[PDB]
């Protein structure tokens, strides 16, 4: 087949996206060896949705799993009672989801599991796919003639055939896998047929963090998780915690072969240690350094000129209230907490008016990295570690190293309950989120 390995994609037809989606235990052959993997679709990744705004989705998930599960439509603004966060789905049964893509909207976005307590070993065993909104600014030349690709980014480790299972020091640092794969593929080759490279970018690991560098080149980051960028801007290096998504420009300046590598990250996951005195946590430092693709040139490359512009952000109201979320962690219990307390279903944490917006004050008092998503109400970040945001754009995931505060401007846009949590999933399953009540 085609040199890069990409999932398959649904259109929508006509202005609808329908469709009847499996997740089921599914034998198949990954990085040159059989096991089976937890799947939407029969693929890993699940087969990536395409829509444009104001599009009809109704995706009707069928669960064939032994456990109950659920989707969260990770990043898009629409109803929590679409978007469910509480709906179990038991096995054997299905459930509809049905909403309309919001007009103003596009970028990269990814549906995955978001039962409580069951995030973790179902998207580790491979329940995950994305969702491009297409949109009116891809028509430009300067994108138009790019040559595009989507780079899911997740890792893998095997066992028997089968995913690795969670092991206590998993709890508690978010699983990570040695296979560490673009699009369920093992370092494949991306010979290049255009000068420009668009690439939409998902990580959609567990707890692995992807520090990007190209090889040679800068990157132009021209969307984050939620949207456009009011113009490109040029970075030596993009890191992507878990959850979060950016689509980034390539410019081929001479030909070659190009890594696209993970460098060295130091997320504060922690290891245990015994030098005389009885075992005491001690932290794992930088993650080694991993190649995920070879990009070959093409022959004379006269890469295309970048945008002047993509899509003004708006300005938005006022806020009316500031809120304080501090992120806490027991490393050797795995509990995780947020303003001291852990989650429960049934407790409201914040309380906010629709169409107002609020600042919100993340604050990690951890050591580890944490990796702060709220669903439905996408966010400007302002600062973060005091430092000012370097771009305006919609995001929905914002990384706190030790000791940082990011600062966001949150509209709230669709009422009803809504949840919170740090992205390593492990952590959400052992507590680590809250409910958003929007009236
Ligand atoms: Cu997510
Ligand atoms: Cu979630
Ligand atoms: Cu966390």
């Amino acid at each position: 087949g085609p040199s890069f390995p990409e999932p398959k994609v649904v259109r929508s037809q006509g202005g609808l996206l329908s469709l009847k989606l499996s997740a089921t235990p599914t034998p198949l052959a990954i990085a040159g060896q059989r096991a089976t993997l937890l799947t939407y679709g029969g693929s890993f990744p699940g087969p990536t949705l395409r829509v444009r705004p104001r599009d009809t989705v109704r995706l009707t998930l069928e669960n064939r799993l032994p456990e109950p599960t659920n989707l969260h439509w990770h990043g898009l603004p629409i109803s929590p009672k679409v978007d469910d966060p509480f709906l179990e789905i038991p096995p054997g049964e299905s459930w509809t989801y049905e909403f309309t893509v919001p007009k103003e909207l596009a970028g990269t976005f990814w549906y995955h599991p978001h039962l409580h307590g069951r995030v973790a070993p179902q998207l580790f065993a491979g329940l995950l796919g994305a969702l491009v909104v297409e949109s009116s600014l891809d028509a430009i030349p300067e994108l138009r003639e790019a040559e595009e690709h989507l780079l899911v980014l997740k890792d893998l480790a095997l066992q028997g055939g089968r995913p690795a299972p969670h092991t206590p020091m998993d709890w508690m640092n978010g699983k990570e896998g040695d296979l560490v794969l673009v699009n369920g593929a093992l370092r494949p080759t991306l010979v290049a047929q255009k000068a420009t490279l668009r690439l939409r970018l998902l990580n959609a690991s567990n707890a692995r963090y992807y520090r990007l560098a190209l090889q040679d080149h800068p990157l132009y980051l021209i969307a984050a998780d939620g949207g456009f960028l009011e113009e490109p801007l040029e970075v030596s290096e993009l890191l992507l915690a878990p959850g979060e998504r950016a689509e980034v420009l390539v410019r081929l300046r001479k030909e070659g072969r190009f890594l696209l590598q993970a460098l060295p990250y130091d997320r504060g996951a922690m290891g245990m240690m015994d030098m005389g005195g009885m075992a005491h946590a001690m932290p794992q430092g930088p993650s080694r350094p991993e190649t995920l693709l070879y990009l070959i040139a093409p022959k004379n490359p006269k890469p295309l000129p970048l945008p002047k512009a993509l899509s003004p952000f708006p300005t938005l109201p006022a806020p009316v209230v500031t809120r304080r979320l501090v992120l806490t962690e027991d490393m050797m219990a795995a509990r995780f907490f947020i303003n001291g307390q852990v989650f429960d279903h049934r407790r409201v944490d914040l309380k906010g008016q629709a169409q107002t917006v609020e600042v919100w004050e993340v604050e990690n008092q951890g050591d580890m990295d944490h990796p702060f998503h709220l669903h439905v109400h996408p966010f400007q970040v302002l600062s973060v570690g005091g430092r000012p945001f370097p771009y305006r754009a919609w995001k929905d995931v914002v990384n706190l190293k030790a000791g940082e505060v990011a600062r966001l401007l949150v509209p709230l846009r669709e009422k009803g309950r809504t949840v919170f949590h740090c992205h390593i999933v492990e952590h959400e399953d052992r507590g680590m989120m809250g409910v958003l009540e929007v009236g």
